[PDB]
């Protein structure tokens, strides 16, 4: 049972006996145990020498000597046994050779007795040698550590982990040293080691037992080539052969313009424009001090128009109603598009072109339905685990919680629905994603990720306990030791803690700890706060019928999860989501709060009716109010709204939630201003003796029509210019609003003028109006209280200083601008998805995957093509997957956390003849056809390719012939690599076997804010451009070959890379024709134009500043609201400014006083008080996009408009206003 003598030249065993009686089980075919024989080494010649030279190249010692101690049977058994490990480690030949060197030194070395002590045997009967079942081996520490370190970084791209992580048992790749690695190699409990070998890594200073000396042989270093191999390992594979480059500085972040922040550019632009305009305006004032009729043209035209309209009022009302009904009739063809991708992004953007390419070539990205579960009040605890130290465990990991979650998951898997179209029950196995067995799938094949997958969703295995004696002490093993083992080493076929439990999921895939649990730091997997249950379903195109079935199943999923959410509030806090939830939640409340909004029309009707009358009695106001004109106003507004929506429905343009819930109420806030001002001016001007009411209304319309035309044109032009946004919802909003404003103006100049004529006709008869069968408080208040106060000599410099202070303060506050909109922001206030997004932001440890997709034009069959893509030994440095690996080493500068997988490296590795993966039938019915790795017959002794002196590279014919076999070969214990699961959907093959498109999957780091999605997009695009530029240098590459980074979030966040240049350019385009129309229409006074433009700039800057303070981010929706501000503020500025300009008072102060009282009262009572019921009613929206971006911004715009129009502007007109237009002075004097 031992080796009595071990001087030199002798070995401890030679012939291979039968099977090992002790283990009895295994994963694969094992290796028979050698029989003990202490005997001098054998003289190895002939074919035995050829076998030795091939199997163990570091034992051949000359042509004619080569003493060794193993038979041909042991050499063949060793060659069979190491095929799996060689299949994993062949990427770095130095590592493969070192591992094989260790095994063939143990098995066949002629100096076997110098380091091996046999300790335990089993007798095989009298006259027979006993078989060896346990022994120990002695090595130097430096030898084993160099051998380990040469293999320490070899990677498994398909699993995105280290190969050493599958070879160190309970210790993962993070905690594995040479001792643990060698202990795993000798541990028979894993189902792989044929016999028990104890490894002593005896140190050199240490004194050793009698004749034993530690082994110290040759170890191939990482970076050193051996002979003429030229197969030096790349540093992705061993981390010792690439030059050191200091970590790259991060790139200039998006939301920065040029070399400076975007807000700094905003301050520079607004300040420069303001100071230039102010300097020019004051220059004109001092020039006027040194110096000590288009209005009539439009007046005459509008008087003729008004008189014709007043002449025939019933006919024009008839045509107005006919046109309004004819346009509104288009609502029968209305179509609503509810998908987020369609509204959020343009159909011909860059991200959508990439999305279309990916979806066409590889299929759409699968639908992910997730559940996050945490523990409400359970405390943590300790567990004295086996093979590890004491481990803290979280409260959520309590066994009863896992049992009820197992009941939940199993209940969800067996959920079935009725399909009205298919006329059958749809179960999970009909629509689920399945990486293994895609066709003829079952429930056991569906992709479902959870912690419970470590126990293959089997209740009996979860509750199992076992007795294990380690270090001489018997203890108890339960599910927690399997959990810790799998969390550290997820690539385990068999656990060693007395339980033969696979660590793989039931559908055949490893479950990585970041996919099962979350809420941890470092490698403290047992402390995880939240558990994650993920269902992945196949996606399809929207038109395809299968999508409806998937949506029905997800609906049942949502109802079941709401049931389990309500049922157990005493144990868990649960967040959950479904793929269709985002589409359902955003569009849920379009209709629900619309009758709540409808009260604004009633409030506007009542305000217009009461404000224009209801006086002198306060008890007969029911008949003295102007009910007819209120009804007219509200009908004109509704007419414009319905006509605009109808016309766009007639052109096939769809509508959305930004149309239904916003457009009638913003148009309500705008449209009634012009008629309120017109009616007030009608009441104020007295009639001349002998004049008819038609001429009076004509003269009134001639008086006020240029300003109403100015406001309508300015707002309509601003909305149409605001339609340049790439976002379709905002584009549709802008076009609908523009058309509604134009049609509103056209109805105001025809139907309302006619209605005022008919109401005046009724008024002259001193009769009650249709429905209800020379002073005023506004003018007295403004004349006696407001105007003596605002224009007082001790007020005007204070108002000037206060408003310039406010402007400067808002320019400062403009620095705090957020760019981008969070997903939560879109949701309704009470949606369950808000909890889901909070749980994702706190508990996931990885982000979404990113696929670097290569288009057609790249020859993957050429050796130059393979070398510019692979990352194994002999591949070119700075290759595609090595660039991705390098980007993955610095996750904060480039938002990639997990290195890419690659079909090329696994294909080349699979083709390797030494890996026993690609075999051909040598004889029989299927001669020269593919022999699967699971065929255990003797018909498959011919490898796919021949042996080589370097890396394995096929020719073009071999590449095209063998690639469809690789892409359909399922992985198993015999061959780990294969493309059925990981790569079948990642390569597109045309019928001549050509590669049309290909993708390389990698994972982002967790992304939480809009800034993280935007920066991840920028860094990922920069990496893909860097890959594309170097791939284009390979000869034969098409000039239109590119690599692009598809991920599902790109179509939502692409727009935030350009939103600032587009927003600034759009605002400047809004400012230019506004100035042009107010300059040209009001009589070509440069002073008045500059005054209006400066006021609009101040209102806009104040709006942006206070927006930044409040916490409203900048995006396309805020942009269209600021465009609305630029348009709308003309209604607060232009009327007062024109009233000042058209005035005959000799001094600036008197003109400021009279313009302030008359038009200030009209502007206040009309514009402000009409704006409030519309805008304020959106504060009950319950959809956060409207509550935040439409209510708050339009409210701020209205208040700043009122503040600037009524307080600032009269004072500025008093100081810096235009001089007197002498043509009206002469007109007043001559006609006097
Ligand atoms: C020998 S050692 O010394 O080195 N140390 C011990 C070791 C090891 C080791 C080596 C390689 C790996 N993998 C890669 O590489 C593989 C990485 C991922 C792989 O692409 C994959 C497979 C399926 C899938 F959906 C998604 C991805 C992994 C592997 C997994 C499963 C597998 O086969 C399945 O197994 C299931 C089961 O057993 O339950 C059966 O149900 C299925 O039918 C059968 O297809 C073979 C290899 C993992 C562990
Ligand atoms: C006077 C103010 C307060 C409201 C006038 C505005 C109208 C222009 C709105 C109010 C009611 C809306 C309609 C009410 C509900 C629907 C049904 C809707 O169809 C669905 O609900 C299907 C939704 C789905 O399939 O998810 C299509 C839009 C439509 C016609 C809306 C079109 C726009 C309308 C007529
Ligand atoms: C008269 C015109 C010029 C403006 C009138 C509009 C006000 C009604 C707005 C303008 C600024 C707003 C404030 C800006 C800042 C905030 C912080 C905001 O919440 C935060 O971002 C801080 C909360 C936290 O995270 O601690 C709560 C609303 C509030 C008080 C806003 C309350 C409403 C205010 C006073
Ligand atoms: C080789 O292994 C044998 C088997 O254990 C060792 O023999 C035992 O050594 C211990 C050490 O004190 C003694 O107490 C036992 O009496 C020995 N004999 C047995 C178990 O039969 C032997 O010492 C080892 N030799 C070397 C060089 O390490
Ligand atoms: C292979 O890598 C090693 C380590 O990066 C290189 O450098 C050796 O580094 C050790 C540690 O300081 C020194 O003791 C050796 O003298 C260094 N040189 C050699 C030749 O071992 C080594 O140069 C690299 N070899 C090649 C060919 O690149
Ligand atoms: C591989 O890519 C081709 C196109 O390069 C895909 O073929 C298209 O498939 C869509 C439907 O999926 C058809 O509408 C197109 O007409 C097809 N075009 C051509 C040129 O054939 C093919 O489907 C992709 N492979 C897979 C498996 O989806
Ligand atoms: C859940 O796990 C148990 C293991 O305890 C499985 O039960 C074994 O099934 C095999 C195959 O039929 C039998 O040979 C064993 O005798 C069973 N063991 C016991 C204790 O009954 C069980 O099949 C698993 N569940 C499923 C659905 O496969
Ligand atoms: C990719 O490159 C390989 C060679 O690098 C091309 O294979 C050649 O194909 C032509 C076509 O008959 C043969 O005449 C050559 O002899 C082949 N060369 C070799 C080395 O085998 C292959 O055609 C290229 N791919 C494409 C799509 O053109
Ligand atoms: C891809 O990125 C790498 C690293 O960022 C670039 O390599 C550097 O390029 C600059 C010039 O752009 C050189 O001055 C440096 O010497 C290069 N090396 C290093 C280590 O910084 C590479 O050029 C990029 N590819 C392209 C096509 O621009
Ligand atoms: C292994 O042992 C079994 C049983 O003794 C025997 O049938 C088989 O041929 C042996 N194989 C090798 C390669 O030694
Ligand atoms: C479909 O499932 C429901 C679930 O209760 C069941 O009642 C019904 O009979 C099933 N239909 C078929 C055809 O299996
Ligand atoms: C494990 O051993 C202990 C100690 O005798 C014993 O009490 C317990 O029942 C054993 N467990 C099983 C499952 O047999
Ligand atoms: C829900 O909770 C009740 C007790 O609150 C329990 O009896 C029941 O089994 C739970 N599950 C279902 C599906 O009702
Ligand atoms: C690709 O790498 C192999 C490595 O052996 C080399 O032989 C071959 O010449 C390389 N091809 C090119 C085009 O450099
Ligand atoms: C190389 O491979 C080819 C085809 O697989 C085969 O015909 C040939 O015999 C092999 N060996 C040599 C030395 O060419």
């Amino acid at each position: 049972l031992y080796t009595p003598k071990h001087e030199a030249g002798v070995c401890t065993f030679y012939e291979e006996c039968g099977k090992n009686p002790e283990l009895s089980g295994g994963l694969t075919s094992l290796s028979n145990v050698s029989c003990l024989s202490n005997t001098p080494a054998r003289h190895v010649t002939g074919e035995h020498l050829a076998l030795l030279q091939r199997i163990c190249p570091r034992l051949y010692n000359g042509p004619n000597t080569t003493f060794a101690c193993c038979s041909t049977k042991q050499l063949l058994s060793l060659e069979s046994s190491m095929s799996i490990t060689k299949a994993l480690l062949t990427r770095c030949p130095a590592c493969s050779d070192n591992f094989v060197s260790l095994h063939c030194h143990n098995t066949c070395s002629p100096d076997q007795s110098l380091f091996i002590n046999v300790t335990r045997v089993v007798e095989r009967g009298a006259g027979e040698p006993p078989a060896v079942v346990a022994y120990e081996a002695f090595y130097q520490r430096s030898f084993a550590e160099k051998a380990y370190e040469s293999c320490s970084q070899v990677r498994i791209p398909a699993a995105a982990s280290l190969a050493v992580g599958s070879m160190c048992g309970v210790y993962g790749s993070a905690l594995c040293n040479a001792q643990r690695w060698l202990n795993f190699q000798g541990d028979t409990g894993n189902g792989l080691a044929p016999l028990d070998i104890t490894f002593h890594l005896l140190e050199p200073g240490q004194a050793l037992p009698d004749g034993i000396q530690p082994l110290n042989g040759k170890i191939a270093p990482c970076n050193e080539s051996q002979g003429d191999d030229s197969a030096v390992c790349s540093c992705q594979d061993c981390a010792a052969s690439c030059p050191v480059i200091p970590p790259p500085e991060a790139l200039r972040p998006s939301f920065y313009m040029g070399r400076m922040p975007g807000w700094l550019a905003l301050i520079i632009i607004f300040t420069a424009v303001f100071v230039l305009l102010s300097a020019v305006l004051v220059r004109l004032r001092v020039v006027s001090n040194r110096n000590k009729s288009p209005h009539t043209i439009l007046g005459r035209f509008f008087q003729n128009w008004g008189t014709r309209v007043a002449s025939w009022p019933l006919t024009v009302l008839a045509l107005s109603f006919i046109v309004v009904i004819a346009l509104a009739a288009g609502l029968t063809f209305i179509e609503l598009t509810t998908d987020p991708v369609e509204l959020w992004s343009a159909p011909k953007s860059q991200a959508r072109k990439e999305k279309s390419f990916h979806d066409e070539h590889f299929g759409p990205f699968f639908r992910t339905n997730q559940i996050f579960v945490t523990a409400r009040n359970r405390s943590s605890y300790k567990y004295d685990s086996l093979l590890l130290g004491s481990k803290n465990f979280s409260g959520i990991l309590s066994l009863d919680f896992l049992l009820e979650l197992l009941e939940l998951q199993e209940r969800l898997r067996h959920l079935q629905v009725w399909s009205p179209e298919a006329e059958r029950n749809i179960s999970l196995q009909d629509i689920c994603y399945a990486p293994l067995n895609p066709y003829n799938t079952s429930l056991s094949d569906c992709c479902v990720n959870s912690l419970l997958q470590y126990f293959q969703n089997n209740r009996t295995l979860l509750m199992l306990t076992a007795n294990q004696t380690l270090n001489g002490q018997t203890s108890l093993v339960d599910w927690k030791d399997h959990f810790l083992y799998c969390a550290n080493a997820p690539l385990t076929f068999k656990d060693g803690t007395s339980l033969a439990l696979s660590c793989m999921a039931d559908y055949g895939a490893p479950v990585f700890p970041f996919l099962a649990v979350g809420g941890y730091q470092g490698t403290d997997y047992s402390e995880a706060e939240a558990l994650i249950i993920t269902f992945s379903l196949n996606n399809y195109p929207a038109d395809d019928p299968r999508m409806a079935q998937a949506k029905l199943w997800e609906e049942a999923f949502l109802k079941e999860m709401e049931s389990f959410q309500r049922n157990t509030s005493d144990k868990f806090q649960v967040a959950f989501s479904a793929e269709r939830s985002l589409e359902d939640e955003i569009n849920r409340t379009t209709i629900q709060d619309l009758p709540v909004f409808a009260v604004s029309y009633i409030i506007v009707f009542l305000y217009i009716s009461l404000a224009l009358g209801s006086y002198s009695r306060c008890s007969r106001v029911a008949v003295e109010s102007k009910a007819t004109l209120g009804l007219g106003g509200v009908i004109v507004v509704l007419g414009a709204v319905l006509a605009a929506m109808g016309f766009y429905s007639y052109l096939g343009v769809p509508s959305s939630l930004v149309i239904i819930q916003v457009v009638p109420f913003l148009v309500l806030a705008v449209g009634a201003d012009n008629i309120f001002i017109f009616v007030l001016e009608y009441q104020r001007l007295p009639r001349m003796p002998g004049e008819q009411r038609e001429a009076h209304i004509g003269r009134t319309l001639g008086s006020v029509a240029p300003s109403m035309l100015l406001c309508s044109l300015s707002e309509a032009i601003c909305f149409f210019l605001g339609a340049l946004t790439p976002m379709p919802a905002v584009r549709t909003f802008a076009l609908t609003s523009g058309l509604a404003i134009i049609l509103d103006f056209l109805l105001q100049m025809t139907a309302f003028v006619a209605l005022l004529s008919l109401d005046s006709k009724r008024q002259e008869a001193s009769r009650p109006d249709v429905l209800c069968c020379k002073e005023g408080l506004l003018l007295r208040f403004f004349r006696k209280i407001y105007a003596p106060f605002l224009l007082h000599r001790f007020i005007r410099p204070v108002v000037m200083l206060l408003f310039l202070t406010l402007f400067g303060a808002n320019l400062y506050l403009m620095c705090n601008i957020n760019v981008g909109l969070d997903q939560e922001l879109a949701l309704p206030k009470d949606s369950y998805l808000i909890d889901y997004f909070l749980f994702l932001n706190r508990y996931l440890e990885v982000g979404p995957p990113v696929y670097f997709v290569t288009t057609s034009g790249f020859n993957f069959s050429s050796e130059a093509g393979m070398n510019a893509t692979c990352s194994s030994a002999g591949c070119k440095s700075f290759s595609l997957t090595q660039k991705i690996q390098y980007a993955s080493e610095f996750p904060d500068q480039s938002y990639v956390a997990i290195a890419a997988s690659s079909w090329v490296d696994d294909f080349i590795d699979w083709l390797t003849p030494s890996s026993s993966c690609c075999r051909l039938y040598i004889r029989g019915p299927h001669k020269d056809e593919f022999c699967p790795s699971t065929d255990t017959s003797f018909n498959c002794l011919k490898n796919c390719m021949n042996r080589t002196l370097g890396p394995v590279r096929p020719t073009a014919e071999q590449f095209h012939k063998y690639l469809p076999w690789f892409l359909n070969d399922p992985p198993n214990i015999r061959c780990p690599k294969g493309g059925l699961a990981a790569y079948r959907t990642s390569v597109n093959l045309s019928s001549d076997g050509q590669v049309i498109a290909s993708q390389f999957m990698a994972y982002h780091k967790p992304l939480r804010n809009s800034q993280d999605f935007t920066e991840a997009l920028r860094a990922s695009r920069l990496l893909a451009a860097n890959i594309t530029a170097d791939l284009r240098k390979v000869p034969g590459t098409d000039p239109n070959f590119e690599v692009f980074p598809y991920t599902i979030s790109n179509v939502f966040y692409q727009q935030y890379l350009t939103v600032l240049p587009e927003g600034i350019f759009t605002l400047a385009l809004c400012f230019v024709p506004t100035f042009v129309v107010c300059y040209l229409l009001l009589g070509l006074d440069m002073c008045s134009g500059i005054l209006n433009l400066l006021s609009i700039i101040m209102i806009l800057v104040d709006t942006i500043g206070l927006m930044a303070v409040w916490g409203i981010s900048y995006n396309a929706v805020s942009l269209i609201n600021l465009v609305t501000a630029v348009g709308m503020s003309v209604e607060f500025v232009s009327h007062i400014t024109r009233s000042f300009a058209v005035s005959t008072k000799p001094t600036r102060l008197e003109r400021a006083k009279d313009a302030t009282v008359f038009m200030g009262s009209a502007v206040f009572a009309g514009v402000a008080m009409t704006n409030f019921p519309g805008i304020l009613i959106l504060g009950f929206a319950q959809a956060q996009l409207i509550q935040i971006f439409f209510f708050r911004l339009n409210l701020l715009i209205t208040l700043l408009g009122l503040l600037h129009g009524l307080v600032f502007l009269p004072v500025v007109l008093s100081y810096l206003g235009p001089d007197v237009n002498q043509a009206l002075v002469q007109e007043e004097k001559l006609a006097s």
